[PDB]
Parts: structure tokens; sequence; C-alpha cells
């Protein structure tokens, strides 16, 4: 009965749109697995803190499915994701079940690469604007968070936590979002 | 003409107030030392993430001195900063040449096991307030951040991001911190 995540770590991912998800989400109970796009060894990430992944992106695609699969930001990680084709097919078959996806930051360039939610609304960081939508595939919000249908994206770093309360009140619902909130001390 | 810092990494520390201040310290060109307590080897943090240390807390403590020396939270990583020796010794070390002390959400309670900054005032996670104020040794603040002469403390995760840009304004400056927290996308 339990909720599961796959959260995708890249060589340049930014370490605290990765950590920030992982520790709230398990704080609510979810399941994640933190998968090394590149194998089961640590991974330098944008700010040269190392982690070390719970299992590779490949074992992990075989314990599927996820009810949620997270793409942190950072522009190398995000561009090592977009180039991936093990993610492309991960995406792909979430897009197909409609199972949620969530991205933040540059996270979100990822699904353009992979031609993932087009119609779809999306933010991104503000900085990666202009090359998710060269084509004009989405819509643009501004909003700190943004979720249209089973796309769920956000900003930047300093929405990590709303990032994480948002993939909580998905999947578990809205009472168990505020239990997992409130020993934070998040301002609101 | 580089300030530099010393993370000190326990097992349970909460990895979320572990790596935000790493990388926004290193975004504000602080070198940052992550030095694991008992060693080289990898930390599991409180919600199972696994950080690599920089180095062994015995092989940082000869390159010193550190311009802030910052005690993460998480329960059981406080708890073993309060028992270590090498730490006492490092914060003991720290206060004497009037070095910064910053400790967030439960980190305080180590700096009462080791008798460092006794008068000062003080925050710490409101779980933590009884342990930290058994004795009044200390007077008790409920501002997010709290800064007393050389010892800043902050109450948790949450407030894990103005934590860390206090570390930077008191190191680098209020331009430095302005200047690296624009593009963090946070709120206030």
């Amino acid at each position: 009965a339990s909720k599961r995540a796959l959260v995708i770590l890249a060589k340049g991912a930014e370490e605290m749109e990765t950590v920030i998800p992982v520790d709230v989400m398990r704080r609510a109970g979810i399941k994640v697995t933190v998968a090394g796009l590149a194998g089961k060894d640590p991974v330098q990430c944008s700010r040269d803190v190392v982690i070390c992944p719970d299992a590779s992106l490949e074992d992990a695609k075989k314990e599927g499915p996820y009810d949620v699969v997270v793409l942190p930001g950072g522009n190398l990680g995000a561009q090592n994701l977009s180039e991936s084709a093990a993610v492309k097919e991960i995406l792909k078959e979430q897009e197909n079940r409609k199972g949620l996806i969530a991205a933040i930051c540059a996270g979100p360039t990822a699904l353009l690469a992979h031609e993932i939610g087009f119609g779809s609304k999306v933010t991104t960081h503000p900085l990666a604007k202009d090359k998710m939508m060269n084509g004009g595939h989405y819509t643009y919000s501004e909003n700190r968070v943004e979720k249209d249908g089973l796309i769920l994206t956000s900003r930047g770093p300093g929405t990590s936590f709303e990032f994480a309360l948002a993939i909580v009140e998905a999947l578990n619902g809205k009472e168990v979002a505020a239990q997992v909130k409130a020993p934070l001390v998040l301002k609101d």
C-alpha cells in the first residue's frame, strides 16, 4: 500500500534539489529510490557534494512502476538527463500509464528533449525559459509550482520545499502534506 | 584571500541541513570542507541519503583555522556531535580565537554539551528547546535565525536557506549574500 518514487541522479545535478525532495518524500512515508544515471557509483553534484545512489538506473528500471518520476535540476544534470535514452524510455512509459512526472529548475528541459507532455503549462528557472519554450510546445507559467495534468514543475532551489510538498499532496493527500510540513519550520 | 568553512558530518545528521549550507556557501566562493566525524567513509544521514565527506575530521582538524564551524542538526547527528571529544576541542578553539560557530535545529545542543558560548541568545528547533535550556545557561529566542556574538543559530530544515545566507553575510558581507540569493528563487 506504499507509494513509490524514482529520483534520477546524474552528474551535475543540483544537490539541494535532489536531497530536499528525497528527504521530504521519505518523511511522508514514500519509498524513494535514488537512481544513478550512470550506475551505482557516487555522483558529484553541481556544488561538489557527492551522493551515493541507492541503485543504478538500470536496476531501478526493472523494479517499477513508480507513482512519480522526479528529475532534479542543475544545468549539466539536466543536459545529461536530456541525452539519456534510458530516461526517454522511462518518461515515455510514465506518461503512457498516466503517472506523475515532476521536474524542477532546469529539469523540465529534459521533458522537451524527450517530447514529453506537449501542450501542458510548465515553469522553469527563469534562465531556462528560452530553452524550454523553443518551438512553443508548452505554455509558460511563472508560478513557483505549476501542475498541469500529470506534469508538475517548479522553478529553483528555493522552491524545492514547495515542489516536494506538492508531490506529497499529489500522492498521499493534503493532510499528510500538512503533517509533514509542520516540523520543518517553513515560513508559509 | 579565501574564507574557509568546516561542516562536521556525523551519522544521523539532517541531510537537508547539511547540503543547503554547503551548496550556498560554495556559491558564495567560500572553501567548504565537509568533514566526517568518524572518518573519510560515506555517512548515512537521517533520511538515508548517503553523502561522501571531503575528508575525515582528523585530517580536516590539521588544516585549520576556519572562519566558521558549522554543526548541522538531526537528533542522532547532534548527539554524536555532543559526545565527540574532537568536536569539543574544535569548538573550544574556535571560541577562543573568536571565530564563528553556526548550528541549526538540534545542532545547538552540542554547544551545551561542550560548554560553548554560555550567556548567549540562541534558538533551536522547538522540540529541542527543553534540552538546550537545561540549566538556564542560554537565553532562548524564537527568531528563525539568531546571532549573538560569534554564535549563530537557526531553527529547522525550513530555515536552512536563511541560516546559510546569514553565514555568507557574516563572512563575505551583505552584497555577496544578496547576489548569491537572487538566482535561488527564494520567496523572501
